[PDB]
């Protein structure tokens, strides 16, 4: 029940600054997948590794539309610590190169669907995800760090800017089950 | 340890209660006016389900499922008043009888979005161009006297029982997963998402 | 030179009120292949329909060969809708939703059948420029002058500016374009 | 007739000189003050590629490829003077030298952008949320005394030519195409268009 | 039963040399497929035109394996009509065209195997046909019209040089008919 | 016309007779002289499938399905007697529960022909150089006093039950569709052929 | 010349009685493709590794482009079953049945997936010169040396003449193929 | 040591006159007795490549590249004599300017076979199966008083560079590579092959 969103919540505190390791946070993801699935609205369920042979897959139950995401750790850099310009900062390469591999991935993936597919079918596997559009979300880093009113600011600018690419930062990520535990009391 | 196994039943029981009610006349009403009511009284699902404390439905907000009272009726007026609610989300709760896309195809393997659909989205979005024209209209008297809200939209409408097809379903991802400030999401969704969090708390 | 420009304007003039056959545009569109080259800021060059092979087209920067699909319509083509969903509001027309939903869908197909294509052009000789690395497209319908009321083109500019990718352009601008050209060139 | 062809011939000895000169000094002059000032005295070429007649570049506006005397030296009180330029296009002119992607590799094939060219685009965009402030203020003392301008942002940064690899090409796609509000084009790239409008012309 | 058997007889002997048209020979092979069915001593069923797509193909039940058969009509000539030497008669263009092309055929089917499979898949139809073997046969002409012994001798050398094609005349075809009626009375 | 009824219900009958004995001991009765004897009545079905008049099972042999009396009691004398035959076909019939690949793989999914069908298949081979070699010397020694048969070799062991998984029954295709003058067809094969005729007959 | 030639000798005599190791004769294969060649009468070259991707090697026609997949076993591989199934009928050991198996699978598989193969090597700037027409394959294992007895050499020849695409070609043959042209061009 | 390099030498020099030979008037001379002379007089070259020390031209014998003086005047008595020569070579040879398939096409890619080469393969099968039945008639005449060949059937006829589409080139081979006691081996194949082996040594 509720006691489990307090456990993850724990684990989550725990891990705020410690844990580096991101097979560790894909398996803190995957064992439960409602965090992840509590981003979109829309209804989503996980697709194992095995179907589309640290990045996770949803799709839509009805649509079968799938939308890949990918997982970095809360240690990820937002922004770079200096500033391009007087209150200009550029955002950190690793999140931009997070969003070009998970649109990479993406573009592989809607690409080599025919052999996916017809491997699953080869060995029995049922396909349930469909690419049909190329929607790519990113999770790294902590809103947390930005502590200058620049910091925030560039870092919202840049997230705004991307058309597909849905970043979500792992404080503004588990602020999902708190808000849950607060609308449920 | 008590308080949060009791919420968590209470949570469980309004959510049965959504779905049995959804469940009792997800075809017999189709009047709008019936539906917004019914979603008005759970704002706290749609507060979790598009992760925002307030939510605004028709010219009533909502913070956190709790009904705010303005004294002075206008939703505006509240808006200003609080500056937390500076990205709330305007939500239109359409009729689940509401078609999705045309009977008839564009061409072979493509369907365009229906008329109900996309006025309810035009709709929408004229509201909140409206809503942030009268919040620009109080800073300015304020000013005179001595930002912008840019709120989310949604529009829940439709089922997806209509689109019995891969070519239907292709054709409503193409449209709704492509507007860049709008999120649609089906009565069907919107009731798949709630069994969702009730087997979560079970 | 500008003679040339203003023939083309010429012609468009003629047939905006008159013409209502695809064909004919596309191939209007076809002889002058600066004409929807002047729509991207970026270089552009045509490629041929038999590398990749409803009305389409195939424009791939010559540098990042990142190909973006055009599709074209007449301009008799509707924008909104003639009656209004609610008290100034007016959906816009089914007609421009599926060309959208259409060029999407073949931007779709032609990404997933790139192997085939390429494999396909390696065996007859033909050399392949066009890469499909990002899902861009345009829609070319109708005349934003037709749109009278301040509601119509309120309208048409909420759903035009909702878009993520397509970007749906009319023909009147399309060539308002070109007469741009000419008055700055003038 | 005549005049047409003296105009063609006019248009393209610009565009050859303008040719010449980038050619000249495509690898030799980094100062980012002189593109500056070279660009800016071809600003019709720059409305004609990216489709728009007002071109705002740096402190000074161009209209139509003709530059407008603004005496009161503030580029904001002269775009709320003309009602009909709420669409113009700010372009930040940057050395060609500047790179584009990150010279080692993020992953197997995957090349995050470069620092200086996402810090000019948060410059420009900061910039132009910083016109739309004064626009508004501007706008917040006439009321006083008795819209959004939302213009559009280009950057012209560096060459094609580093991008040597497909990896970086297609990384650069990727980056450069998913921007909603920014436009990036290279150099090379828009000296490319100048020859393909040379084409065109003659 | 052998009725059917003496009906099918008689439709053999009335158009034996008068039709010279592919399509009637196949159609009469497409109502009667046990005709096909006793050129291979393994059971061996027909598969659907929707499947692969005058060329037959039969598909053993068990294995899965498929058997590309080119038909020609009976007036298709064995040996040329003039002899490359005294005695010597070579085999007519067309026998080893239609040899080559039901070779080049079978090679393409295995080459598509993939998307054949898979677009079965897609359209719900069971690919019951896996290509293991290249074997593949052709029927072309009348064993009766090699009058001299030196056209026997030389189509039977030609016919029995082959490794991966069993060429059958259509006399012997029907002749194989016939011997079954022989066997059942 | 009555006639050939009644021929049809005697072959039906007969047919209906084997597959009844067949499927009585398919699986307990694995005596190969058992299987042998069992044949040896049915010849006209072999006669069929293989295409040939005249068999070889054993030391007798049997043209249309009747056992015709060779009173030299030697298979040489007769097939010398009728040069009709002389490209008989030999069927040499085994067990029906006899291996046909090792259980154990070779390779990742290659399987190797079990010993049993191989050395039933040079068996065959042996008994046709043999009875080569006394066709020749009875030739030779006729020739004294004042050509060569190259009969076809047909091995019948096992059933494709073993052959459970697919790379089973590929490499039991893979060598038995490798063999030019020998046919291995399996007893379930031979039997579902007859149930092919039945299927024709009616 | 004729030092290389019986340098090979003397490495394949010393080798031939002790090595059991596959790879080894893989490498002393791969040192000199002319060794292998020997087998087939029309030209042959080696196509690399990398071109199509237990040890098999690839020889292709450089006219009609056609490829032979050659299967390379040790000598101390078993020709024949040392028990024996009737008097004096000795069956083939199992490993030659799985060895001619196998190579004939991986010919096949190496059909089916040529398309993919060949786009690859497009792709990746390499030339695929190796066609798949014909279902050819050699299978390299044993020595006859071992086949002593009389029923023993029938049995095998039986085996070996009865294989109707894949030759199979034992070690001491081919080495004796390679004597004998040393004895030719003295 | 001095011996090996003289043989070495001695090789190469054959080899190179035969390559002259060869592209001397591989266009000018298309004489079949021409070429068989010009084969027969380097006939160790056609023993190694084809795989055995006994090669047949014709009706003369020659062991290991040697001259074979058969005083009888027939082939047959020299098979005969040596039991060794079981399995020599058939080699017929045709003019390098034979055609290889008809210019005309069966079907869209599908060249059939000419005439020549169909003709030449069943001349070299009528040749084999009538030296069998002179050495079958000599073996009975000796047992009357007091085996079988089977040998190989080379035929080398035409050139490669009659086919320049792919179709020519899959159709040839499709062709050749489907007879099983015949070998079919165009001059280009053969000279290239020398080619090989003139590499090798070298």
């Amino acid at each position: 029940g509720i006691a489990n969103l307090k456990k993850v919540l724990s684990v989550w505190e725990s891990n705020k600054l410690t844990n580096t390791s991101e097979k560790f946070w894909q398996s803190v993801l995957k064992e439960n997948t409602w965090i992840l699935s509590q981003i979109f609205s829309n209804p989503t369920v996980l697709i194992n590794d095995e179907a589309y042979v640290v990045d996770f897959l949803y799709a839509n139950p009805f649509s079968k539309d799938a939308v890949l995401i990918a997982i970095k750790t809360p240690s990820t850099p937002l922004i770079t610590p200096t500033e391009y310009r007087t209150g200009v900062y550029s955002a950190h390469k690793d999140l931009t190169g997070a969003v070009t591999q998970v649109l990479t991935y993406k573009t592989t993936l809607q690409r080599e669907y025919q052999n996916i597919d017809y491997n699953n079918y080869r060995q029995g596997i049922k396909t349930d995800f469909d690419i049909i559009t190329p929607c790519c979300v990113v999770i790294a880093g902590m809103f947390d760090t930005l502590t200058d009113t620049a910091h925030r600011h560039s870092f919202e600018l840049y997230r705004k800017e991307l058309k597909n690419v849905t970043v979500i930062t792992f404080d503004e990520l588990f602020e999902r089950v708190k808000g849950l535990i607060k609308l449920l009391e």
